[PDB]
């Protein structure tokens, strides 16, 4: 079954102050397609493109987006660097050049086996009033807020079918 | 030239013409967790605390369905509200947590294991930390008998590393302030 509570606290260490300030930057994701992938986490969901980071030797790109003001991002080359990169909550997509002309290549969303991964999530104000705006631009759902047993509760897709859980923290613990 | 070109990296411009500024329906959503399932969350409680320092805001059990969620951030314990709701809102409104998912039974199934997303089929590639000094945490890191991908002397990007949790995910280890005196 489960662990107790006790049980998972018990697995739990305190903080070692060598870990003092450390901060969960990002999470990385390969995109196949970088003009739809930009299209949609800014235009559809609203963030940043706060650092694009080009490797023409490795033939990869690095696009950092996330909820960030356009006018907090530095001018100044290595100062972008650092502030973009000591964001916490980021979005790191990774573009493998060529992979938009391979019609065979797609990434793998992790909800299928082989699974791992499962989905990144977004607190909103209120799920039903964003997906009813989703919905209207066209955006794909593995579950609309009261498909299936949870209400109030969605799940849609990027242009590369990763999940994304759209959710509101005042209303998932009354979840069902 | 005649044929289509193959698609190469976007130029600068090519980005800035796909993106669009936030709508205002969207500001105040703010990027909350990133899920990763569990084969053995003892083992993975044990290391996001004690090796990476971060905390257990939230634990959720679903005996129906036979899975767990346990919630770790770097937040201070002692803004873990004691209500079961406030600390529920709470947990669920901090930006940047994991979410892992425990199904039931995994841990005992000597034929099981996730998939970390770095071999084929690929997509995930990885959490990343960012730290003070990369050196001096990998070092512990060491100490600690954690599994590296890539130390920081390893491979082209000296300085930058990539260790492994309990069920093979990549996590980066990277120092924001070094970051541009890469390459
Ligand atoms: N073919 C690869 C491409 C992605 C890739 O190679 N990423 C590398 C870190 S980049 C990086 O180090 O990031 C460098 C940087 C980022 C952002 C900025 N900035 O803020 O401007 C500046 C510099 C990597 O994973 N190395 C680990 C290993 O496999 O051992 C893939 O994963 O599909
Ligand atoms: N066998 C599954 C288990 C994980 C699982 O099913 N998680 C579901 C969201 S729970 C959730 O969203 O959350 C419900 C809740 C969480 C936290 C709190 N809280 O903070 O107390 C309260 C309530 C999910 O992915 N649903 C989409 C689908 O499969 O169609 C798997 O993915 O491996
Ligand atoms: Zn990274
Ligand atoms: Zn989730």
């Amino acid at each position: 079954g489960g662990l107790t509570d006790e049980a998972a606290l018990s697995c739990c260490s305190d903080a070692d102050p060598s870990t003092k300030d450390f901060l969960l930057q990002q999470t990385m994701l390969r995109v196949k397609d970088p003009k739809k992938s930009l299209d949609f986490y800014t235009r559809v969901l609203g963030m940043t493109l706060i650092q694009k980071c080009d490797f023409p030797i490795m033939k990869f790109s690095l696009y950092f987006l996330a909820y960030e003001d356009k006018n907090d991002i530095p001018k100044e080359k290595d100062e972008k660097i650092a502030w973009a990169l000591s964001r916490k909550a980021t979005l790191e997509l990774t573009h493998n050049w060529g992979t938009e002309d391979d019609e065979t290549q797609s990434y793998h969303n992790g909800n299928s086996d082989p699974r791992g991964f499962g989905h990144i999530g977004i607190a909103v104000p209120d799920v039903y009033s964003a997906c009813k705006r989703f919905e209207e631009l066209g955006v794909k759902f593995v579950k609309k807020p009261d498909d299936g047993k949870m209400k109030g509760l969605a799940f849609i897709q990027d242009p590369d079918g990763y999940w994304i859980e759209i959710l509101n923290p005042n209303k998932m613990a009354t979840l069902m």
